[PDB]
């Protein structure tokens, strides 16, 4: 895991920000 699952959207969500800084 619940935790693995949790950081990894967690993590995604980090991702996909960046992505709208480049863009």
């Amino acid at each position: 895991q619940i935790a693995i699952v949790a950081l990894v959207v967690a993590i995604i969500i980090h991702i996909v920000v960046w992505s709208i800084v480049i863009i």
